[PDB]
């Protein structure tokens, strides 16, 4: 993961952020640039060789080699009564982003209950922009 | 994952963000650029060799080699009564993005209960823009 | 993870942030640049060789070699009654981002209950921008 970037307003290799009142003139700004990037990553050469009970040559009664489980998860239990029992909102809004009593959930799961798993996984997750940009 | 980017308003390799009042003139701005990018990633050369109980040559009674389970997940249980028992909203809005009592859920799952899985998975997830841009 | 960056407003290799009132002129600004980057990372050459009970040659009764479990997680239990029992909100807002009684949850899980797992995982997670930019 080479560039996990979080630039705030903006990114740029070569920028001229000139943004208030600036009489500027007769500039030469010669720019030779050689920005080579090389990426030679994640060269897996693996030989797992994953094996159960290779050679029971004779008479070996085997039993219960791999008991995974039993198991529960019960991950998300809000259990939120919220018995206000007198609501008088009287809610005057102006140009406000306003989230009320919302349940934003992003449950991303992968590679669950898999005996074996080679190679690789990847879970990216962007989040909301939500730009009012009011007057 | 080379560029997991989150640029805020904008990205640009070579930009001129000139955005207030700026008399500018007679500029040469020569730009030689060699931006080569090379990506040589994720070269898997794997030999899993995944095997159960290769050679029971003789008389081996085998039993219960791999008991996965039993199991439950029960992931999302809101259980949200919300018995207000007197609602007088009286809700005057102006140019407001307003989420009320919404349940945004994005449940992304993959590769579940798979004995074996080679290669790779990938779960991207963008989120909402929601740009009012009011007056 | 080479650049886990968190730039605040902005990033740039070669910038000219000129943003208040500045008479500037006759500048030469010659820039020879050789910004080569090389990335030769994560070259796995592994030979796991992961194996149970290779050779029971004779008569060995085996039993319960690997009992994982039983187990629970029960991760998220809000259990939030919030019985206000007299709500008089009277909530006048001006151009305010306002989150009220919201439950932002991002549950990212991966590679769960997997006997073996080669290669690599990756969980990025961006978060919300939420730029009002009011008057
Ligand atoms: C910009 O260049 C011209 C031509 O060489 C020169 O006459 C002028 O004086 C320069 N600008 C200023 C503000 O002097
Ligand atoms: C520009 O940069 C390249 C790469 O280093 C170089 O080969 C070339 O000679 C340079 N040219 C000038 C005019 O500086
Ligand atoms: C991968 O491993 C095998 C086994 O030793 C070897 O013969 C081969 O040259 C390796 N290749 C690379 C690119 O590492
Ligand atoms: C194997 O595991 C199961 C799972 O509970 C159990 O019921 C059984 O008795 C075990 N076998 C032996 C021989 O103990
Ligand atoms: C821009 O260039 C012209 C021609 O060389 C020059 O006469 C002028 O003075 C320059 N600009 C300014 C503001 O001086
Ligand atoms: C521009 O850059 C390339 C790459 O380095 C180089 O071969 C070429 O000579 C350069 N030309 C000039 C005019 O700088
Ligand atoms: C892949 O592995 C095999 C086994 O050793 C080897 O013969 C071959 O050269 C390897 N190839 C690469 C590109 O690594
Ligand atoms: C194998 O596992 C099952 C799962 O509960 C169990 O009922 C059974 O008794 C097990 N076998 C032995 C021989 O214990
Ligand atoms: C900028 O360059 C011109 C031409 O050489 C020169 O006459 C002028 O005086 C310079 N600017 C200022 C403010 O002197
Ligand atoms: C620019 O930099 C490159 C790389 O070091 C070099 O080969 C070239 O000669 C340089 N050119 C000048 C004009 O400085
Ligand atoms: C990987 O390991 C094998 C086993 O010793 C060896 O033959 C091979 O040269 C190695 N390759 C690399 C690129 O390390
Ligand atoms: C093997 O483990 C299971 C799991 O509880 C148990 O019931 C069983 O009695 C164990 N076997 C022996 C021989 O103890």
């Amino acid at each position: 993961s080479i560039d996990v970037k979080y630039i705030g307003v903006k990114s740029a290799y070569v920028s001229y952020d000139v943004q208030k009142r600036t009489i500027y003139l007769n500039i030469t700004n010669t720019l030779n640039i050689t920005n080579n990037n090389y990426y030679s990553v994640e060269v897996e050469n693996i030989t797992a060789q994953v094996q159960f009970s290779k050679t029971v040559i004779g008479k070996a009664r085997l039993n219960n080699i791999s008991i995974i489980g039993p198991l529960d998860m019960k991950q998300i239990d809000y259990t939120v009564p919220t018995v206000i029992a007198e609501e008088m909102s009287y809610m005057y809004d102006f140009c406000t982003l306003i989230s009320i009593k919302v349940h934003n959930i992003v449950l991303m799961m992968q590679v669950t209950v898999t005996t074996t798993y080679f190679g690789h996984s990847e879970q990216i997750s962007q989040e909301r922009y939500q730009y009012v940009d009011c007057g």
